[PDB]
């Protein structure tokens, strides 16, 4: 079985064994979440979303339509994703931009991931980074101060 | 009518037709929100706040006292606003700094807007930007990496 | 007495007189919170956490195991902290990195604080800053654009 906190609103049945979903999360019906994930408090997970096994999503993260997270990924707290490069209110894209975070990658706290991005296997994104270009597998990327 | 999610705490009656306010939002009594807005999950909206029509506020945003959002504005997820330039705990300003986000402007995901800022009509703020100065109408501004 | 909002999940008994904890907060059992604090909506506070007196934590902040906040500190909205410098999903550190935010310091909105950091007494961290090194007492630090 999986653990859905009574204070979460989880509408998806597609949740793997061992997964924990914590307080004040929203998970919409078509989301797919694998086994042994930890979806920490205050997250939002939309419909066209696939999350693999052993994924950690720390607090305050939103996973939009068009985003896939592979197995063993770590997403730091308050990490932000995008599916629309030129957002204008009520101007809905015909197709959302896709992001994929590949197996074992880690995204540091409060990073910002632009739309259409691939982050390669086992990459490490520094805390607070702005990722405007793909990050190669196993690369450590951060936004220099 | 408007749609207030049962899992929101909306204390304002000043909400326009067609507006949606989603799970785990807090809206304090004096907030004014126009028609056909979408206030996504996990937002906080204070009292001295005016939000126009057709405004999109993505998840995880707080709109403080002193902030006005005009019509047709898009605010990306985890965008942060300020009303106090030199904050010190329990040192309450006599007057909060005012921010105005003008008609049709868009603010990218996880941007940070300093206090006292004007963002001009139809401007575009890049994801993750720090906005320390006014942005002119129709300008695209981002914080270079 | 202290004020715990009915829409918060506060599991700690260690909360000082005059403290307010707002909607959609999570506070785990071992957290220590002093007197006259304001823990604004949408915060998460873990177990190995000490927060002093007269502390303001604005919305959307998480205080992890290993973090101490001294008296009279201001933490801006969506400020992010870290306790793991090289995070990998399911690779639990033997010991979390410690952060201390010293008396009277202020952290601007949407700043990112790396693990192992000391922010000195009465320092001021600019909105959106990435703090990768200790900040001396009374220093104003921001990430230049
Ligand atoms: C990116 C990194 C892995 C790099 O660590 P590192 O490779 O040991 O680098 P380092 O020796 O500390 O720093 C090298 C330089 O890069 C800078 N730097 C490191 N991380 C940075 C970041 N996130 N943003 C900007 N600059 C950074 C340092 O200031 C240092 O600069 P100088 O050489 O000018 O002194 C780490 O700093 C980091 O950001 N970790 C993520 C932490 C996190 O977000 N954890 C999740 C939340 S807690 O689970
Ligand atoms: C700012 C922008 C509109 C610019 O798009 P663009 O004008 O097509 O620029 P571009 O050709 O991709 O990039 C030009 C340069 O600016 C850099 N850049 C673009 N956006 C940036 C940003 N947000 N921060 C820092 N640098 C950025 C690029 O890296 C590129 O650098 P080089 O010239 O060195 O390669 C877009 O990148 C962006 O930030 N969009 C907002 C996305 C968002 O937040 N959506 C809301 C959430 S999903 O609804
Ligand atoms: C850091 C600061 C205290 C500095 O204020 P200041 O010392 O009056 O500086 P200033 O005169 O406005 O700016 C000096 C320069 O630093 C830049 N700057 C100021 N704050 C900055 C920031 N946060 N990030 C990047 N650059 C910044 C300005 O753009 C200006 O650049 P130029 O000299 O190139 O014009 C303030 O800008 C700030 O960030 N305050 C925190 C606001 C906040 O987060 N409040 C909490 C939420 S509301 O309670
Ligand atoms: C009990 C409880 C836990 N949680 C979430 C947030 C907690 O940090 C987390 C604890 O689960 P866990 O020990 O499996 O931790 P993880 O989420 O796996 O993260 C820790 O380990 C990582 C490797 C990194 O080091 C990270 N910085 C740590 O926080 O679960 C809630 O959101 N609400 C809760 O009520
Ligand atoms: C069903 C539901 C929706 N919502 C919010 C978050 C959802 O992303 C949003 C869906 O409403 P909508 O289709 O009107 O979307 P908008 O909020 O208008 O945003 C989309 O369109 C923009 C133009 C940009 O492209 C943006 N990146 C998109 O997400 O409503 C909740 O917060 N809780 C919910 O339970
Ligand atoms: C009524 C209510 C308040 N709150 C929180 C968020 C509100 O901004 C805050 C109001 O309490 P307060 O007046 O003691 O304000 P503080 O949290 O102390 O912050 C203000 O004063 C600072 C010095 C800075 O200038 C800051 N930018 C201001 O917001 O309490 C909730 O989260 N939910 C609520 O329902
Ligand atoms: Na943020």
């Amino acid at each position: 079985g999986h653990m859905i906190h009574k204070l979460a609103d989880v509408q998806s049945k597609n949740i793997g064994s061992g997964t924990r979903i914590w307080q004040f999360c929203v998970v919409l019906p078509s989301a797919i979440i694998g086994e042994n994930c930890n979806i920490c408090s205050h997250c939002f997970i939309e419909n066209d979303v696939k999350i693999g096994n052993n994924v950690t999503i720390k607090c305050g993260v939103q996973i939009w339509d068009g985003i896939e997270i592979e197995d063993d990924v770590f997403i730091g707290p308050n990490v932000t994703f995008c599916n629309d490069k030129y957002p204008r209110s009520k101007q809905y894209p015909k197709e959302f931009s896709k992001t994929i975070i590949k197996k074992g990658a880690s995204i540091g706290a409060n990073a910002t991931i632009l739309p259409g991005i691939t982050i390669g296997e086992n990459a490490m994104i520094g805390a607070g980074a702005i990722v405007t270009k793909d990050v190669l597998p196993h690369v450590t990327y951060y936004s220099k101060i």
